[PDB]
């Protein structure tokens, strides 16, 4: 009966009248780094180990999705330096397969440039994905294209919003789609203006903070977004931190006792604002611990 039962299609079930920036959206940090196998790697790297498919299918809806440039037409998935074994094709094949079977989610994609490009590149990463990739033939309806600064659910079902972390663009629909793009502040929390000051942003992005000091964080921009109403503010909460250097202090090892806090903290706030929460470990279970994608879905007032 509660939303999180059914994460196939949790955004089916509500007014879709709502503007996204109300709805508590889970979203997964790193998104595509699922493929590491490298232990040390994977240590600081390795952030997720559910493929976007099954991502999406535990209810998650907005994705970081990190690039490089490594040819004139071909942007390679990455974790920085760390190549993770697949292009942005596999990803945008993945959600069009999805949205077509879950016709009435939306997907919110973030794209960043993680690395330099290849030296054989003559063109932006910028131009590569807005030609190759945005107004490809395949992706250019499955790409959210209206007007609407603050786009509602119903405008953006079976669509991908673009939330732009590339700097400036000339593509025009999306968060941050503007050539300005998102003014982005290195590890803090921080808040900008985005769309020619339609929207503003709210973010907490403190990812080298140590473990108290990032649940912190965490919890103040949650206890913001609970008392805020305010259908043009958007925020962004990063449960996801940088490792130590250490197996036993990996991304993973932080977010089996990150994500459990979070969501109780959720969970005992009722049915209350939250913003859009990204997570390592999107969907990873511990026996008699809150799920936190589950807690973020079931905080969705209905
Ligand atoms: O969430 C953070 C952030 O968005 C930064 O740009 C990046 O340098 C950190 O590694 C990342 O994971």
């Amino acid at each position: 009966d509660s939303l999180s039962k059914s994460p196939e299609n949790w955004m089916s079930k509500l007014d879709d009248g709502k503007h996204l920036t109300e709805i508590n959206i889970p979203g997964s940090h790193d998104s595509g780094s699922f493929t590491l196998k490298d232990p040390v790697k994977s240590v600081w790297a390795k952030t997720q180990d559910k493929d976007y498919l099954t991502q999406m299918k535990s209810g998650v809806r907005f994705f970081d999705i990190r690039g490089r440039a490594s040819a004139d037409n071909m942007i390679s998935v990455h974790h920085g330096m760390v190549y993770l074994h697949h292009e942005l094709g596999k990803f945008l094949d993945d959600a069009k397969y999805y949205l077509s079977a879950y016709p009435n989610e939306t997907i919110v994609m973030s794209m960043k440039k993680d690395y330099d490009s290849d030296s054989k590149v003559t063109k932006t990463f910028e131009e590569i994905f807005r030609e190759y990739y945005y107004n490809n033939p395949q992706y250019q309806n499955l790409f959210y294209t209206g007007s609407n600064a603050n786009p509602t659910l119903k405008e953006t079902k079976g669509k991908i919003v673009l939330f732009n972390r590339m700097g400036g663009t000339y593509i025009k629909s999306g968060y941050g789609a503007d050539t300005s793009g998102i003014q982005w502040a290195d590890n803090a929390t921080f808040e900008t203006k985005i769309n020619n000051g339609s929207l503003n942003l709210k973010v907490q992005d403190e990812y080298k903070d140590y473990y108290d000091k990032k649940v912190e964080a965490v919890k103040n921009l949650l206890a913001k977004a609970k008392t805020d109403s305010n259908k043009d503010n958007v925020y962004v909460n990063f449960l996801s931190v940088a490792s130590g250097g250490s197996a036993f202090n990996s991304t993973y090892n932080y977010a089996s006792f990150i994500n459990p806090e979070i969501a109780k903290t959720i969970k005992a706030n009722g049915k209350a604002r939250t913003g859009w929460l990204i997570v390592d470990y999107a969907g990873y279970t511990w026996p008699g611990y809150d799920d936190i994608v589950s807690e973020i879905i079931d905080s969705n007032k209905l």
